């Protein structure tokens, strides 16, 4: 049934399911601290992200495990277009690039001027989060799981039909509706890297819960008790 | 920046390099132990037809040389993956490194970290067939992915290429839009099938990322920045 909702309808839901904005509380234990305590509302926007919930449990933590370091970085540009040169982890918490750190550093600086350049809007953004949530994981999970892939490969093809109809209301042309979608997914591109180095760099560690377990993200989500 | 569509398409298609071969050595017979150094005298040879490729891909070499040895630099393994899946579509559950060298997962167990590779390279071709990609986008998604996997990663001259870049890459929008127009796609149809074709490049990518530490794992003696730019730096003496 979420299948079902309108573009209106999606958009709608995906704000209202935003996360809230959390502060800081060593430059690395801080920024630790922060996306330890920033998974927990992840998890929580996931669950309003329609279609999410329709999957097994199984599926949505691995879709969880592939997608959140790209969703913090998404958050973590979004925030910072606004403040040239400097990324802002948290209000308290504004850094720039003079504090193989500073390679992943200046990538997500360019990803938040290309996001300023283009005047990303918040509709977009929700948008393109729940295609990293949807999409990060689709393509390294039986009958079962084909139902699954199948279902999610539904839900994303919405979410493209609302970025469309959120550019087509903002009065462009159908050529820049398409440029611009393209646009918008190719830097998604550019996410994955980013996370990647990130995800290297962590399993680097060989330290027991520094990526979020199964288990750990399991009981995030809270499952029914039925 | 002023080719039609088709006259886009075309000069893409033209520019498409050849299958190649493994070789055909009788002393170096196909084993676990030459595998690797098939294929990497296979891609060795790949790459040399990539470099020229790159150089045909419109509004490419009006870059300059420095960022042209960027661009391949961050893009030359997911344009080789991107082939290797290309030529694999059409035979599921194998991977098509070349005519003469089909390989099967269970010949993927050999090295350390290959397999896990090598089932993101299949599941990546399984996803091909599923669309029913066509050879006029494929060559639109290899440019892409060439134009864009180093832009994010680059002054005045810089501002002036960048925009260049991104005024090639709306133009290849313009024209994959356009292969789903002529064929006879709806609006929704096509906007649907242009997102899932460009989410696969976020794939492209990671399977990039982990082949860049297999590669590193090896502890061989990657194409460096230099020896790249030796390659696209041709003299006009021909
Ligand atoms: C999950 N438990 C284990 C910790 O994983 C962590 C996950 C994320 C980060 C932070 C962090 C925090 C909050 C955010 O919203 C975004 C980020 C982004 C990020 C990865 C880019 N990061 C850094 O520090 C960083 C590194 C190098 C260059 C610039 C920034 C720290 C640790
Ligand atoms: C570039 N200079 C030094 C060469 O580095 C090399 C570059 C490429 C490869 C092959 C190769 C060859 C041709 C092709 O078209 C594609 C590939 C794919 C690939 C990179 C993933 N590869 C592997 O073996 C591999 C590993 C694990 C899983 C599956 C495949 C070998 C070495």
């Amino acid at each position: 049934l979420a299948l079902s909702l309108t573009a209106d309808q999606m958009v709608s839901a995906l704000l209202d399911a935003e996360p809230p904005i959390l502060y800081s509380e060593s430059m690395m234990g801080l920024l630790t601290n922060l996306a330890d305590r920033e998974l927990v509302h992840m998890i929580n926007w996931a669950k309003r992200v329609p279609g999410f919930v329709d999957l097994t449990l199984h599926d949505q933590v691995h879709l969880l495990e592939s997608a959140w370091l790209e969703i913090l970085m998404i958050g973590l540009v979004w925030r910072s277009m606004e403040h040239p040169g400097k990324l802002l982890f948290a209000p308290n918490l504004l850094l720039d690039r003079n504090q193989g750190m500073v390679e992943i550093f200046d990538m997500l600086l360019a990803t938040s001027s290309r996001f300023r350049m283009m005047n990303l809007q918040g509709e977009e953004f929700v948008c393109l989060k729940s295609i990293i949530l949807l999409n990060s994981g689709v393509y390294t999970f039986t009958l079962k799981s084909l139902e699954e892939k199948d279902h999610i490969h539904r839900v994303l093809d919405k979410i493209t039909d609302t970025l469309i109809h959120l550019m087509a209301k903002a009065g462009l042309t159908l050529q820049q509706q398409h440029q611009r979608l393209a646009q918008l997914l190719l830097i998604l591109s550019h996410i994955r890297h980013m996370s990647n180095k990130g995800m290297e760099h962590l399993y680097s560690m060989k330290s027991k819960n520094v990526v979020p377990s199964y288990d750990l993200l399991l009981e995030m989500l809270d499952a029914h008790r039925l």
